[PDB]
C-alpha cells in the first residue's frame, strides 16, 4: 500500500523540505528510511530508476545529524554527488588514502562520507572509531555501481563491514528483482535479517519502439518533427553512444533551428546544472546526452544508436513520462553501431570479463531484433515475474510497443 506507516512526523517532513526540497516521502523511500532510523535494520531496496533511491541514504544522516557512509568504486560520481549536496547545504566529503578531511569527519562536519571499497578494507578500525565517537547512521552500497564486472567483483572486500560494525544498518540498493542477485548481495555483505522492499519495474505509459537507421541523421529524426522552424512534439532526450555522436546530432538539429543542449561527462558540474535547469524550465526542447536528468514531462526518448546494455537502456528510457502521461521511447539502430561492435570485446584477453560483456551485448542485440512484446522482454530481464494487472492491461495493445501494435494490424 501507499499508506505510510508510521506517519512521518513534523520534524521529519520539515527536514525533508529544508534539505531536499520535497513535500512528501515516497512509499518505498519511507519504508527504508523508517527501518534504518527506528529499527536500525539492514535493507535491500530493489528500486526502479527515477523512484528516488538516493534519499534512502542521504536523508537519515541529515535528519539525525550524524554520518552516512556511502561505499562506491566510482570516485568521479561520488565527487559530483558531494557538489549536488553542497548546493542543498548538506556537507559531504570524499574520504581516501585526505588529511584535512578525516580530522573534520571526526569533528562532526560531514553528514555524508563517500569512500571506495578498497579504502574500507584497509581502514575498518578507523570506521569503528567513527561509529564509537560520532555514530554511523547507515552504510549504503549500490549494486549498480559495479558497472570489475559483477557485484562480487566490485564489493567482495566488504564481507568484513558487518563484522566490524555489527549494529550499523546497511542499505543495499539494486536495480533488479533477480533472486540470485539479492542472494549474492545478502551473502557478500553479511546482511542480518534484511528488510526487502521492491518498487516493481513497469512504466506502462511508455510506448516502446525499435527501428533501423536509414543512413542519415536528419532523415532518421525527420519523422519526430512537427511544423511551426520545425520542432519535436514535446520535451525530448536523445541518447548517443559517444561524445562525438552527441556533437554530430546536436550540429544537425541546430541546422533545423531546434533548441538543443548537450549533456555529457566531459562537462563540468556547473555546465550540466545549467542545461538541466533550462530543460526543466522548457528553455530548451531537446537534450542530446552521452548523471541523470529529472524532468516530469519528457514526452520522447530516442536512443540514436544501439544502447550499451539492458540496464543502462532501462535507466535511460526511465527518464520519460515521470508524470504518468503517455510518452514514447524509440531506439534507432543499425548492426554496425559501436555498442554492438564485438571487436573491442573480442580484444579482451581475459575469458571471464570477455564472456560477461559478450553476454550483455547479446541480450541487447536479441531485444533489438525481437518480434516479441518489448515490455515483456524488459519485465522478464529484471526478473519482475509477478507482473502487475496494470502491465497485463497495457501489454498487447497499440500503446504497449511496436511489436504489439503490428500484431494488431
Ligand atoms: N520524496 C521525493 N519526492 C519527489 N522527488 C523525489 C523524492 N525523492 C527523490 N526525488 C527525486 O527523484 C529523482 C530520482 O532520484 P535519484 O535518487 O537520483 O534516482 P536515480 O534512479 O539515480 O534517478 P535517475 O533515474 O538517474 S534521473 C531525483 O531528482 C530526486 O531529487
Ligand atoms: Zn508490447
Amino acid at each position: 500500500k501507499d499508506f505510510l506507516w508510521p506517519a512521518p512526523n513534523e520534524e521529519q517532513v520539515t527536514c525533508l523540505k529544508m534539505y531536499f526540497g520535497h513535500s512528501s516521502f515516497k512509499p518505498v523511500q519511507w519504508k527504508v528510511i523508517h527501518s534504518v532510523l527506528e529499527e536500525r535494520r539492514d535493507n535491500v531496496a530493489v528500486m526502479a530508476t527515477g523512484y528516488g533511491k538516493s534519499l534512502c541514504f542521504q536523508y537519515p544522516p541529515v535528519y539525525v545529524g550524524k554520518i552516512g557512509l556511502v561505499i562506491s568504486p566510482l570516485i568521479s560520481l561520488m565527487e559530483d554527488q558531494v557538489l549536488q549536496l553542497k548546493m542543498s547545504n548538506i556537507p559531504a566529503c570524499f574520504l581516501g588514502s585526505s588529511a584535512n578531511v578525516l580530522t573534520d569527519i571526526k569533528l562532526g562536519k560531514y553528514r555524508i562520507v563517500y569512500v571506495t571499497p578498497e579504502y574500507c578494507s584497509g581502514n575498518m578500525g578507523l570506521l569503528q572509531q567513527l561509529e564509537a565517537d560520532i555514530g554511523i547512521t547507515l552504510i549504503a552500497v549500490d549494486e549498480a555501481h559495479c558497472i570489475g564486472h559483477d557485484f562480487r567483483d566490485s564489493f567482495r572486500k566488504l564481507g568484513s563491514l558487518k563484522t566490524a560494525l555489527p549494529m550499523v544498518p546497511i542499505v543495499a540498493l539494486t536495480a533488479t528483482a533477480s533472486s540470485s542477485i539479492r542472494e549474492d548481495i545478502v551473502a557478500c555483505l553479511n546482511l542480518r535479517n534484511p528488510q526487502i522492499t521492491c518498487t516493481g519495474f513497469d512504466r506502462p505509459n511508455l510506448y516502446l519502439e525499435v527501428r533501423r537507421k536509414t543512413g542519415n541523421i536528419l532523415q532518421d529524426l525527420q519523422p519526430f518533427l512537427v511544423k511551426t522552424h520545425w520542432e519535436f512534439e514535446g520535451p525530448t532526450i536523445i541518447y548517443c553512444p559517444s561524445r562525438k555522436m552527441t556533437q554530430q546530432v546536436t550540429g544537425e538539429l541546430r541546422k533545423l533551428n531546434l533548441s538543443c543542449g548537450t549533456y555529457h561527462a566531459g562537462m563540468s558540474f556547473s555546465t550540466r546544472a545549467d542545461i538541466h535547469h533550462r530543460f526543466v524550465r522548457d528553455e530548451i526542447q531537446c537534450v542530446i546526452a552521452t548523471m541523470g536528468i529529472n524532468k516530469a514531462d519528457i514526452r520522447q526518448v530516442i536512443h540514436y544508436g544501439a544502447p550499451k546494455d539492458m540496464e543502462s537502456y532501462y535507466q535511460e528510457i526511465g527518464r520519460a513520462g515521470r508524470d504518468g502521461l503517455q510518452s514514447s521511447c524509440h531506439v534507432l539502430w543499425a548492426p554496425a553501431d559501436i555498442n554492438l561492435n564485438r571487436h573491442l570485446l573480442t580484444e579482451i584477453r581475459n575469458a571471464k570479463f570477455r564472456l560477461y560483456k559478450l553476454k550483455m551485448m547479446a541480450k541487447m542485440e536479441k531485444y533489438l531484433h525481437s518480434s516479441r512484446c518489448r515490455r515483456q522482454i524488459i519485465l522478464s530481464h529484471f526478473e519482475d515475474k509477478q507482473v502487475q494487472k496494470a502491465s497485463l492491461g497495457i501489454m498487447g495493445t497499440e500503446k504497449c510497443c511496436d511489436n504489439c501494435r503490428s500484431a494488431l494490424d
